[PDB]
């Protein structure tokens, strides 16, 4: 699979981007956040997902999305 830094997450709105090293940013939306204690992303979290053809039209879009690190703010 992939990993990245989450660039930004809008928890309100329940979607941000998620930047990937040398490639395009990836749409994520909450939806694709696996249970796994956090129901939203932060700016600066380590991250791992796949990217898989999707409905949103804002990039790339990340499914099978899980914390590895939470952002040490």
């Amino acid at each position: 699979m992939q990993k990245g830094r989450v660039k930004w997450f809008n928890a309100e709105k329940g979607y941000g981007f998620i930047e990937r090293e040398g490639d395009t940013d990836v749409f994520v939306h909450y939806t694709a956040i696996n249970a796994k204690g956090f129901r939203t992303l932060n700016e600066g979290d380590i991250v791992t997902f796949d990217v898989e053809p999707g409905r949103n039209g804002k990039g790339p879009q990340a499914v099978n999305v899980t914390v590895v690190e939470p952002a040490r703010r």
